[PDB]
């Protein structure tokens, strides 16, 4: 199967190179990108990613949740337009499809 595990794990690599302050937000704030696999905060966060990518393929993802909830983080328009390009990047470095159309649907409550 896609190995979605490595697709969100490079995702989050792609994503902070480009806005470190994007990390300050988590509870992994400060801790170096090549370390975070060894960091609890981080597998927690990446394993929840990867289950709303497998629900968004599913057809039982809550977009208009996740959205919500990211505006209750400050995290909006701007940041998930970001996270478009990040991910995109690492779906291609796994030959994964593009998630662009499951970003759109966040999108489109943000
Ligand atoms: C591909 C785009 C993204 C996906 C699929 C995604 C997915 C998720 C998921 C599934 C959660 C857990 C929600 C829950 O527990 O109900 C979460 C939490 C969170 N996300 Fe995102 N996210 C994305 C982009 C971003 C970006 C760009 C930021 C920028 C700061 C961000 C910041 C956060 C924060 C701060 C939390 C809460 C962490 C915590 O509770 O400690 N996310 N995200």
């Amino acid at each position: 199967m896609v190995n979605w595990a490595a697709v969100v794990d490079d995702f989050y690599q792609e994503l902070f190179k480009a806005h470190p302050e994007y990390q300050n937000k988590f509870g992994f704030k400060g801790v170096a990108l090549g370390s975070l696999k060894g960091n609890a905060a981080y597998k927690t966060q990446a394993g929840k990613t990867v289950d709303y990518i497998n629900a968004a393929i599913g057809g039982s993802a809550d977009a208009a949740g996740l959205a919500s909830r990211h505006k209750g983080r400050n995290v909006g328009s701007a940041e998930f337009h970001n996270a478009k390009a990040c991910l995109a990047k690492a779906c291609s470095a796994h030959g994964a499809p593009d998630l662009g159309w499951a970003i759109d649907d966040i999108l489109s409550h943000l």
